């Protein structure tokens, strides 16, 4: 209808579609017998919601994990968009990223090098797109959980063993700069060069470096800034603030619609953080770029720097160890929120009454506030208290019990967090990085200039794969229908027909 | 062998205290180092005899759990202590506040931990004192439970 | 009536009466 309007189905109409719900760089006489058609059969049970058809059909499909994973985006489109929300839940139990699942583990427990190469391909399938680009266009939470994507992760963080070798002789052999060359650690001059600075944990650890260096240098001339601004302070802006909205946009700017871009790198609720301080880098530029209240114009600054701290915290995200932590704190402080509120409404209300009985603006609010609050932390001023129970008693009681116990089943959900928040967590950070630019905060001005100057200036072995792929896959079948044979169950069911048959027989 | 086990490394460091005593003693120019170092030495009796504790089967696990409770704790402590100097900085910033920095800056908030609050010397980073002080707390006790 | 048990029940006596008659 909307077709016809610009201007009962067609190859337009249907493709438009498609497109509309895969959202790909993917595309497209009727007499013409199309190829590889067990895809579009594929297609059209999918849209129609017949997962069996579906599976009869993926098996037809030369094409691999890649087209089930855009099953599963397709069918949770379909599944928001059903109207019946019963057929939206039968919709909604397809598990074809189970199915995925089961042939990536297949694929690696072949060969787990060339399932490596597997999932690194372009399945021209789907007009010759990247499995993890249709991973993460669908969320592939499960399938980024298969212990193999990890292994293709680890295996590009460094590009040269890293996850092999320690941290501390990796932080040794960052100190010394002939290290590749000494054959201390593992790996001329130019090919030892390109590998130490061009690991993501390298640059990881370089723009860490650089980062808190820049946040403590700053911190050290907060104090020389203690008109509304001087030199070295200019300097720092200019020295660091610069850089890193070059180095903060810009990595998020140009991903590979412009509006469209832009709106998605500040779509992620982790850059926000950074926004916090991004706004506080140009709101304490615009208060030194005024001198008339110099105390505003240090009170600005002196609120904005806390920001750093926040943003690095992120950083303790990629290690192991603190994988789950991010995950459970969010939960924590929900928890705490509203059992907060009504406690402190119970507090306010035996407080009041308790004034009320005494019959004794900044002060007043100050009395109200500042001084019940220091007496929960030890300052119990009796001079200006001393010449409502009911109350300070039972919302004590609750508030502390309610919070807590929802606290020992928000730890149960954080350990549920720490098989989910925490590895999901990690392949994001490491996605992000292999596109961060090596050189660090200082040398970011540096590779920024060289990358704006340079903008200023096989199928073998894939049919190869291919057909390592198809082997598997038929193996997966067979595998599971074996397994059913098998069903103990039918066993018992089977044996039983053949005696009733038996028994009619000797009748 | 003999100095590769992890439980004889407590007696090594007793050893140490032991030899380094010796030669603090061997040494009456400094009468108060050569007090100080078996001062500090004597405790690594406590510390080796502690041992004596695991061969009762009361304390078998004590042990056990002890160093998986002081690694929970520690990856969670350094965080937030890292927050709550980064709120301590804020207020520092608007308080207006080598040897004397230091202790105003370390001995003082830790005994403000410790029930020391000198209103006279802070009296004429909330947000950070509540977020912290909450998810540290929280942490580190419930991968206690665990 | 799909009771498994059941239905192993119902195939023992089956198969009781079956060796009986060939007895």
């Amino acid at each position: 209808e909307e077709g016809r309007l610009t201007l009962a189905f067609s190859l337009h109409e249907v493709s438009r579609v498609l497109k509309d719900f895969l959202h790909d760089a993917c595309r497209g006489d009727l007499s013409r017998k199309s190829e590889d058609p067990w895809r579009d059969l594929f297609l059209w049970a999918v849209l129609q919601n017949r997962y069996e058809m579906a599976t009869y059909f993926w098996a037809m499909g030369r094409e691999g994990v890649a087209a089930a994973l855009a099953a599963c985006k397709i069918i949770k489109e379909m599944s928001h968009l059903e109207k019946e929300a019963e057929v939206a839940r039968t919709m909604r139990e397809a598990k074809y990223e189970q199915l995925a699942l089961d042939l990536f583990s297949e694929c690696y427990s072949n060969s787990e090098d060339r399932a490596f190469a597997l999932l690194v391909r372009r399945n021209h399938s789907w007009s010759r797109t990247t499995c993890l680009h249709l991973a993460t266009e669908a969320d592939a939470k499960a399938f980024f959980a298969h212990d193999g994507v990890q292994a293709f992760l680890t295996k590009i963080w460094w590009g040269d063993m890293a996850t092999g070798t320690p941290i501390l002789r990796l932080l040794g052999a960052f100190t010394c700069p002939a290290l590749i060359y000494t054959n201390l650690i593992s790996f001329f001059l130019l090919t030892r060069w390109r590998k130490f600075w061009g690991a993501p944990v390298t640059v990881f650890l370089g723009n860490v470096v650089m980062y808190f260096a820049f946040l403590f240098l700053f911190s050290y001339v907060l104090l020389v800034d203690f008109p509304q601004g001087p030199s070295g302070s200019e300097v720092t802006l200019y020295f660091w603030v610069f850089t890193l909205v070059l180095e903060e946009i810009r990595q998020g700017f140009f991903t590979n619609r412009l509006v469209k871009k832009f709106t998605l790198y500040v779509e992620d609720n982790w850059n926000k953080c950074d926004m916090v301080a991004i706004f506080l880098f140009i709101v304490g530029v615009t208060c030194r770029m005024v001198p008339s209240v110099f105390e505003a114009g240090r009170t600005v600054l002196a609120i904005d720097f806390m920001v750093f701290t926040l943003r690095l915290i992120h950083i303790f995200a990629i290690h192991k160890q603190l994988g789950p932590k991010i995950i459970i704190v969010e939960r924590m402080m929900k928890d705490v929120f509203f059992f907060l509120f009504f406690l402190s409404v119970w507090l306010v209300a035996y407080g009041v009454t308790t004034q009320a009985l005494l019959h004794p603006l900044e002060w007043i609010f100050r009395r109200v506030l500042y001084r019940p609050y220091l007496q929960i932390f030890g300052q119990i001023p009796l001079d200006e208290i001393d010449e409502l129970v009911t109350f300070l008693l039972v919302t004590n009681v609750l508030l502390m019990n309610l919070l807590i116990a929802m606290f020992s089943y928000t730890f149960q959900v954080v350990q549920g967090n720490a098989d989910m928040f925490w590895k999901f967590q990690r392949y994001h950070l490491i996605v992000e990085y292999h596109g961060r630019p090596a050189l660090a905060p200082p040398f970011i001005l540096l590779s920024h200039l060289s990358l704006v100057l340079k903008q200023v200036f096989p199928d073998p072995v894939d049919q190869k794969i291919i057909t390592w792929e198809t082997v598997q896959k038929e193996n997966f079948l067979s595998t599971m229908e074996k397994r059913r044979r098998d069903s103990e169950e039918e066993v018992l069911r089977k044996t039983a027909h053949r005696v009733d048959l038996i028994a009619k027989y000797i009748g």
